[PDB]
């Protein structure tokens, strides 16, 4: 997160860490058998981490819990970024109390305008590089579809919609991947892909959650 500021241990109880011998991405904790993240996130091997702060630091609210099986969003288009979702089931449920809590799947689109909270470890430069250990926050407002298409010729689908400031300065980098468009208390944008990071009139990409509610309960309620 470039831009943004210091969450808060714990104040964003839905945010994970996907580790795989260290962080690699964000998600964002559904139920407490199931993570949603990006698909570009996807590898094997996954231990998600829930009840994180420092990410380097033991501090006493962690749960570490390897995962059973990703999926991968059948439609996922790894060129375009198309359907840039993919679920996560924990082999174990994560113990939830006020630190470690899901959040809510969204029941109706956001509109352009409503505010967000976008959270992560990634990068918080929009130059060069330094990654943070504890968790970052920005608020952010969703765009307008046309400003999002004008920002990005044709690369915006009607499963994306874009959040930020075109002014740059304040946006979601690498390493934030995967995780959280938190907006009234629902998810409804996963870090996705942008140009650089914090460049004017470049910013962030989202995956549209709410088009996906329906395939994201069908498929917990079979695996
Ligand atoms: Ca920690």
């Amino acid at each position: 997160i470039v831009g943004g500021y210091t969450c808060g241990a714990n104040t964003v109880p839905y945010q994970v860490s996907l580790n795989s011998g260290y962080h690699f991405c964000g998600g964002s904790l559904i139920n407490s058998q199931w993570v949603v993240s990006a698909a570009h996130c996807y590898k094997s091997g996954i231990q998600v981490r829930l009840g994180e702060d420092n990410i380097n630091v033991v501090e006493g609210n962690e749960q570490f819990i390897s995962a059973s099986k990703s999926i991968v969003h059948p439609s996922y288009n790894s060129n375009t970024l198309n359907n840039d979702i993919m679920l996560i089931k924990l082999k174990s449920a994560a113990s939830l109390n006020s630190r470690v809590a899901s959040i809510s799947l969204p029941t109706s689109c956001a509109s352009a305008g409503t505010q967000c909270l976008i959270s992560g470890w990634g990068n918080t430069k929009s130059s060069g590089t330094s990654y943070p250990d504890v968790l970052k926050c920005l608020k952010a407002p969703i765009l307008s579809d046309s400003s999002c298409k004008s920002a990005y010729p044709g690369q915006i689908t009607s499963n994306m919609f874009c959040a930020g400031y075109l002014e740059g300065g304040k946006d979601s980098c690498q390493g934030d991947s995967g995780g959280p468009v938190v907006c009234s208390g629902k998810l409804q944008g996963i870090v996705s892909w942008g140009s650089g990071c914090a460049q004017k009139n470049k910013p962030g990409v989202y995956t549209k959650v709410c088009n996906y509610v329906s395939w994201i309960k069908q498929t917990i309620a079979s695996n």
